Parts: C-alpha cells; sequence; structure tokens
C-alpha cells in the first residue's frame, strides 16, 4: 500500500469526494497524519460517542444514573430502533440506551439520551465546556444525517473530534469508571467491530463507532493499534461522493491498510 497520505489522496481521486482524516496518539495527543483536519464533515452516528460522554459526565456528578430506567412510547421512536423497539413495555436503563446507541446505532435510544442532556443545544454546550469550540449538534435523529452540501449543521472536524475523543477517554474529565465504560461501549460495537476484526491482521486492536448519511457521507471514529493496544485514535470522514456504500467502506479500509503497513512514523 501507498503511504497513508498518498492513499487518502487516491481515495479522493477515486471517490470524487472529500476525505478528512486524523491519526493521533491516544496517550499523548501527538498528531501523526492530518488531512483536511480543520474542514467540516457531518458526524452522523459518530456523535453518539460524544453524547454518551455527556451522559457519563452527568453520572459522575450525581445528576444521572446508568441504572435509571426510562420509559418511553412508540410514538417517540424514529427510524432504526432495533433495541429500543423491543422495550416499549419495560423501558431501558440509561446505560442500556448508551449501549444501544453506540453498539447498535439505535436512533431512538440516541434521541432519548439527547433529551436528557438538553438536546442538540445541550450537547453543544457540553462540547464547549470541554474546550471543543468547533463540533456542533443542531438536529435530532434522523435529520442530523442529511449532509446537505455546504450545511454546517451537525458537523465536526477530524481534529476536533480526535481531540474530543481523547479528552473523554483519557483526560480525567470523566471518572476512571466512566472512561472505562465509554471505551468498552466502543469495543463492543456490533455494527462494524466484528467485520473490521475479520479483515485485521492478528494483533490489531479495534474499538469504533461508525456513521452513514446522505450524499455519500460516511465516517468512523476508532481506536487502533498493534500488540492488542488502543495506541491511536483514527478519525476518517467522507462527504460529497456518489460512490456505493461498498466502495466507501473499501476506501476507508484501504486507508486503514496504509496505516497498518506504515505504522512506525
Ligand atoms: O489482504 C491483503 C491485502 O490487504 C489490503 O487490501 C485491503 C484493501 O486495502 C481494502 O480496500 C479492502 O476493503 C474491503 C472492505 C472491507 C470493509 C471493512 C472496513 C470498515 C470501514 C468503516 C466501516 C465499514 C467497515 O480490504 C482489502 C483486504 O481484504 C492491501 O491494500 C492489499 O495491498 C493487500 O493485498
Ligand atoms: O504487513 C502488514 C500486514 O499486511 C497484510 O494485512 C492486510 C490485511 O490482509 C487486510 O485485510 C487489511 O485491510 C485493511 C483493513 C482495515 C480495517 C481497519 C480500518 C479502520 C480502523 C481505524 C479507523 C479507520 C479505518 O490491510 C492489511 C494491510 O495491508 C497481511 O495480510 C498481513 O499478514 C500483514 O500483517
Amino acid at each position: 500500500s501507498p503511504q497513508p497520505l498518498e492513499q487518502i489522496k487516491l481515495s479522493e481521486s477515486q471517490l470524487s469526494g472529500r476525505v478528512g482524516m486524523i491519526e493521533m496518539d491516544l496517550a499523548s495527543g501527538r498528531t501523526l497524519t492530518a488531512w483536511r483536519a480543520d474542514e467540516r464533515f457531518p458526524m452522523m452516528s459518530t456523535f453518539k460517542v460524544v453524547l454518551c460522554g455527556a451522559v457519563l459526565a452527568r453520572v459522575d456528578a450525581g445528576d444521572e444514573q446508568l441504572e435509571r430506567k426510562i420509559h418511553y412510547r412508540q410514538q417517540d421512536l424514529v427510524d432504526y430502533s432495533p433495541v429500543s423497539e423491543k422495550h416499549l413495555a419495560d423501558g431501558m436503563t440509561v446505560g442500556e440506551l448508551c449501549a444501544a446507541a453506540i453498539t447498535m446505532s439505535d436512533n431512538s435510544a440516541a434521541n432519548l439520551l439527547l433529551a436528557t442532556v438538553g438536546g442538540p443545544a445541550g450537547l453543544t454546550a457540553f462540547l464547549r465546556q470541554i474546550g471543543d469550540n468547533v463540533t456542533r449538534l443542531d438536529r435530532w435523529e434522523t435529520e442530523l444525517n442529511e449532509a446537505l452540501p455546504g450545511d454546517a449543521r451537525d458537523t465536526t472536524t477530524p481534529a476536533s473530534m480526535a481531540a474530543t475523543l481523547r479528552k473523554l477517554l483519557t483526560s480525567q474529565r470523566l471518572s476512571a469508571r466512566s472512561q472505562r465504560q465509554l471505551l468498552q461501549w466502543m469495543v463492543d460495537d456490533r455494527v462494524a467491530g466484528p467485520l473490521i476484526r475479520s479483515v485485521l491482521p492478528a494483533g490489531w486492536f479495534i474499538a469504533d463507532k461508525t456513521g452513514a448519511g446522505e450524499r455519500g457521507a460516511r465516517g468512523i471514529v476508532a481506536l487502533l493499534g498493534p500488540n492488542n493496544k488502543a495506541e491511536r485514535i483514527v478519525v476518517i470522514y467522507l462527504r460529497d461522493t456518489p460512490a456505493s456504500m461498498a466502495e466507501r467502506n473499501q476506501q476507508i479500509a484501504g486507508i486503514g491498510a496504509a496505516l497498518i503497513e506504515h505504522w512506525q512514523r
């Protein structure tokens, strides 16, 4: 494979779309690869990691409990609710909601949680509290995936999202137990985690959250490294490409292949 930057460029050529990418050391925050790092991309379901960071901050402060059971109604549900649609009668705990949002991309679970943090505006305020002055959430599921060309709503930048993930996972803004919980939810992703493992060489750690939207939007926020260690944050977003889902997946994986082959930088 090409060097990572050259593979990223080839992916833009091939997709006709914009790619944004950061590769960052998790422990130190060193930026390794950066491409369109300050450009905006729709977050799509990748926002759900930040969402559950805000939930966990409430838990640490004594303002929420992961045990707390939320009852909700069928008329509340939005498109794609594989877990939450099963619990109309008995409800779900806040922690179960975060697990369904992160590990199954359950959209209604995400909206229920978003309401507990004060909606898109409240999650944006949480981002500002942790020093992310760029990432913004404006809408709920599923409109936040619309990815209109040139629309700043519901966007992050690769640099912002990488720095924010690192803050949530490592900076002691969250309690030790809450940092461990957020990481385990990403480890447990069922949407893409098993598929990624099936194509990773032996020894490579993965934890992730993926997203998809209109006009080719696609993204992943992940932890990756050899020796079974979460060594680096890797954030990749794609936008404004007409390519098939399969080809967008393949191009993201090809960037991953370049990272794996040129890991020592
Ligand atoms: O197995 C050996 C091959 O390994 C790589 O090939 C990669 C390729 O670079 C990538 O483009 C493709 O993607 C196939 C699709 C994989 C889907 C999983 C990726 C993720 C990304 C975000 C969420 C969806 C799933 O995989 C092949 C391996 O099979 C090297 O590029 C190639 O030189 C080598 O010969
Ligand atoms: O020399 C390095 C390795 O090169 C190949 O591995 C291939 C592998 O066979 C293929 O399936 C993968 O596709 C890439 C799959 C990427 C999945 C991670 C993607 C995510 C993770 C983080 C966020 C962004 C994308 O590429 C690697 C590197 O060529 C050999 O198969 C393997 O024996 C060898 O150890």
